[PDB]
């Protein structure tokens, strides 16, 4: 399948962090303002005035020069949230400085795009976007609302837990601006499920 991407980090509680969003052992962990995992999956989102924010460990990182693992808010053509929450997808970029590189992402939230295959990659400093839970969480992140910061140097002021994801963007990702890609769903590598704690029942069926 074919799709396109954007980048973002609004600190909001992931949409797949709620129970009943898919057939999983448990939903994606949420974290408190201090980036520590929360026991309560029913907790109110920080973007709703609550204490549940997005975990900094749900950040993209390089496996090797051709592959990275990550997370993203997803929207798949004619599908619903129940079919993509915690599901993983191998994306192969078809445009930008990273064309040819691959990135296995696990869908942890839902994007507000319809009639399209869109993956909004979780990238600390990539832009708060529509909502902004980062201001409430710790005073906010720098950068334009959409697109975020423009230089790696800008990551230096971010809270420590968010710096590596912020830097990944200018390194392995080579500051690629919304690259497109082909993709197929795949079994979630254990490293992803280990960060979110969320594994779908039908995952074993995908190789």
């Amino acid at each position: 399948a074919n799709g396109q991407s954007t980048r973002y980090w609004d600190c909001c509680k992931p949409s797949c962090g709620w129970r009943g969003k898919g057939p999983v052992n448990q939903p994606v962990y949420s974290c408190d303002a201090n980036f520590q995992r929360i026991h309560d999956f029913d907790a109110v989102s920080g973007c709703e005035g609550g204490p549940a924010f997005s975990c900094a460990d749900h950040s993209p990182w390089a496996i090797n020069d051709n592959l990275s693992y990550g997370f993203a808010a997803t929207a798949l053509s004619g599908q619903t949230e129940e079919s993509w929450c915690c599901a993983c997808y191998a994306l192969t970029f078809t445009s930008g400085p990273v064309a040819g590189k691959t990135m296995v992402v696990q869908s942890t939230s839902t994007g507000g795009d319809l009639g399209s295959n869109h993956f909004d990659l979780n990238i600390p400093g990539g832009g708060v976007g529509l909502f902004d839970g980062c201001t409430p969480q710790f005073g906010g992140l720098p950068g334009a609302r959409y697109g975020g910061i423009s230089s790696r140097q800008e990551c230096d002021s971010f809270p420590e837990p968010l710096k590596p994801g912020c830097q990944w963007r200018f390194d392995w990702f080579q500051n690629a601006d919304n690259p497109s890609f082909t993709f197929e769903r795949v079994q979630c590598p254990e490293e992803l499920v280990a960060r979110t704690g969320c594994r779908r029942h039908d995952d074993g069926g995908f190789a």
